[PDB]
């Protein structure tokens, strides 16, 4: 990575903070591969994010895992991103502890990046 | 309406914004107790899991108010909570404040869901 850039997660149907905004660090890397902007953050919660994906090219594809580390239980994830000027949809799959059992779920999301900084 | 007594009341927690059946319904024992004394119904219900059920409000006189608790258990993990229902025919707002094991951690959460009543006996 070489450029910064802050970011906060937004619910899929209102502009309140999604309870995803707790699972990044922020801010974001931003660099440019092979002609195409890259979006690299951190997971801090390896085992709880179970799948993430990000609009592209019109479907909802799955992020690269770059890095990813156990011991910390975190990993670093990184997607291309055609326009850093507006909402970027979002697709997580989650696991969580509940009732003596594991609660799986999914839901959707989206990213804004503040790029008027 | 209902004349001063004792009656049994079946409910079912409800979600805030929709029909379906709230997560809190594992976490309150079916059928709850009604008493009616000097015209004030008041119900009360078993919260089962006394440790992740940390704070419970309903509405009365339209605002959230904190539940009475009326016996607690702290051995074998529950209590009792009575609240004051205005209006039996319609679903009641609630909001609960949660502690959730997770993975090592203590999740601290909060949310909002719906009495809805049946037909007391
Ligand atoms: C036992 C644990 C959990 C329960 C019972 C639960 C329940 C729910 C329910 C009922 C919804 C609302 C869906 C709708 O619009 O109809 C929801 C949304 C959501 N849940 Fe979970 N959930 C749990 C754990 C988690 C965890 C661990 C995550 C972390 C990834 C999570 C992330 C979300 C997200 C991101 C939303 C959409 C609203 C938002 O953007 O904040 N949930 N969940
Ligand atoms: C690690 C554990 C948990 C996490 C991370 C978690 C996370 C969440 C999240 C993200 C939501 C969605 C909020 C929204 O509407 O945007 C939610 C809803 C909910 N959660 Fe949790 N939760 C956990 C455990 C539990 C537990 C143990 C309870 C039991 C009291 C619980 C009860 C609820 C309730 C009642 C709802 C609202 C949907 C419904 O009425 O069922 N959660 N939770
Ligand atoms: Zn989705
Ligand atoms: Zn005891
Ligand atoms: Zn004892
Ligand atoms: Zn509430």
């Amino acid at each position: 990575g070489i450029y910064t850039i802050p970011f906060v997660a937004k619910k899929a149907n209102d502009d309140s903070n999604s309870s995803m905004q707790n699972y990044f660090n922020n801010p974001a890397w931003l660099k440019v591969k092979n002609g195409k902007k890259m979006v690299a953050m951190t997971v801090n919660d390896n085992k709880t994010v179970t799948a993430l994906k990000t609009t592209l090219a019109g479907t909802l594809q799955d992020v690269k895992v770059v890095s990813e580390d156990k011991d910390a239980n975190t990993r670093i994830v990184e997607f291309e991103v055609e326009d850093l000027n507006q909402p970027l949809a979002a697709h997580v799959n989650y696991e969580a502890p509940f009732n003596g059992s594991v609660y799986k779920g999914q839901a959707d999301f989206r990213y804004v990046f503040d790029t008027a900084k």
